[PDB]
């Protein structure tokens, strides 16, 4: 139904709005397919959701590249720097943990946080998965730079119903390559745009609106 | 005259503007005090600036908090994590490491995202440090977070002249703790917002319009 307008929607290179729950985060992300990202959606992104710029990856695309966690390379790394074990994120409120990964940015790209080099960077690592150029990997970017990644869990949302999972999910369902670029919509009360205010922006923009519900029970 | 005006600034809580030498990165960064940081500094960042919004702390609070340069980090992951290798900062875009360090939330902030949770986390930090509180980072904060904090050369504009250093240095200036919140502005073309519309931000909104050059002469 609605969930099968999304994944239309995807196909078509559009952006789509995805609530997770109200037990949850409480937010709106604004998703679209990587393989298909403009600098454009990234305009609308800065300028119209506000939160940050992220790509989500699919488990099965994070193991053949070798993409860990990134508070896996933190707790490593904390041999060395001592304070990182501190920082360990052993309190997150709405989750379990966390789907950050590293951040990365094109070689080729000047500063890289441009609309430009971010659309231009996605859109090399969406390319690259599906044409299988994984040897091609570490070649064509670099790190850190300007292009947060996140890792979907593995099960995608059978083991965690965050927007990573949901959005990698309907990528799944659409047979696209399973990336997606997410950004959260802030409002201007100094919170998240409330679940109402985005579904009007949704409809007003003629976009398709899913709750996270929708794509679990889909799935 | 020009540098001491936007010093008068900053100690105000204002945002100020800076554009860099053309001879590296060619833009204009909003900037703030971070001790003086509220949800609507974030909410304009977010809206009229669009970059990343980053938290750029001075060489000894970084050495007192333990806080390394993000490439250190992943060099030395980089024994576990066979991805890393490949990615290896050889070919840095401007000149030598990046200034990027580790990003970071408030543990008592939700999702980290919102304006009034990343103008929490930055000013509890500039309260911690000015407090001299540094041991309880780990107790306070947690990473990887939404806030992208900035370590500063050693020596700042005198051997390495970034925003991070430049912004940092009128900081020192003002007698305020050395900690700075910056946010590049982006162009509706695609590119970053060009010195002629940023000087034109910077008339209509009665701002600061400092060079890059003029923050380093007069330190
Ligand atoms: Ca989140
Ligand atoms: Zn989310
Ligand atoms: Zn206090």
């Amino acid at each position: 139904n609605n969930v099968e307008k999304a994944i239309e929607a995807l196909k078509k290179g559009e952006i789509i709005l995805v609530y997770d729950s109200d037990e949850r985060e409480g937010e709106t992300d604004m998703v679209v397919a990587s393989q298909f990202i403009t600098p454009e959606h990234i305009r609308i992104m800065r300028k119209d959701a506000g939160g940050l710029i992220c790509t989500a990856l699919h488990p099965d695309i994070c193991n053949k590249l070798g993409i860990p966690f990134m508070v896996d390379i933190l707790e490593f790394a904390s041999q060395k720097f001592k304070v990182l074990r501190e920082l360990y994120p052993n309190d997150i409120p709405y989750d379990e943990k966390s789907s950050f990964s590293i951040t990365i940015n094109h070689r080729k790209t000047f500063t890289g946080i441009t609309d430009n080099d971010r659309a231009f960077t996605i859109k090399k690592l969406a390319e690259l998965v599906k044409e299988g150029r994984f040897n091609d990997f570490g070649k064509e970017f670099r790190s850190p730079g300007h292009v947060t990644l996140l890792r979907a869990a593995e099960g995608l949302v059978k083991n965690r119903q965050g927007h990573t999972e949901m959005t990698v999910a309907l990528a799944e369902l659409a047979n696209l390559v399973p990336i997606t670029t997410i950004c959260e919509m802030m409002g201007d009360d100094g919170n998240a745009m409330s679940k109402n205010e985005t579904k009007r922006y949704a409809e007003k923009h003629n976009l398709i609106y899913l709750s996270g519900e929708e794509i679990i029970n889909y799935y």
